[PDB]
């Protein structure tokens, strides 16, 4: 009901940081919100996606860490989408995409970082895709997701 005076409104930060959560099959990824380093505040969340509520300027990251047990260079993409009613059809915000990275047979792992300045909408939906969930590693500290109004 009542509405947030600027100064309860602005106490509130708007903050989102998701971790790596490795008991999920789905694409695009889905994250633990709520325990250990986890964060969310003032953006909602819902099937792996972070849902802005107000208007306004965001820095938006995601780290995945990418390991496999013997190396045969499967290109390796990362993503942050984004989904609104202008762009139904997704839009890439931020990718990286690793080709002819690791030795043919050895154990690997290698890792992508992403994060940049957008102005975002209420109602936009923000994703991480990665092209394999088999060779991703969910530890918090590892592999996450987030963002954080300006
Ligand atoms: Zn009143």
């Amino acid at each position: 009901g009542h509405p947030s005076p600027p100064p309860e409104k602005k106490e509130l930060r708007k903050v989102a940081h998701l971790t790596g959560k490795s008991n999920s099959r789905s694409m695009p990824l889905e994250w633990e919100h709520e325990l250990g380093l986890a964060l969310l505040s003032g953006v909602k969340y819902k099937k792996g996606g972070l849902v802005i509520n107000e208007t306004g300027l965001y820095f938006v990251y995601s780290k995945v860490y990418f390991r496999g047990q013997s190396c045969n260079n499967l290109p390796l993409s990362h993503k942050v989408y984004m989904r609104n009613s202008k762009y139904p059809q997704d839009l890439v915000m931020m990718e990286g995409k690793m080709m002819s990275y690791c030795t043919t047979g050895q154990m690997w792992a290698r890792s992508s970082y992403l994060g940049a300045v957008f102005n975002l909408t209420s109602a936009d939906h923000l994703y991480v895709n990665v092209s394999e969930l088999s060779l991703v590693n969910f530890e918090e500290s590892q592999t996450f997701f987030g963002l954080y109004k300006l």
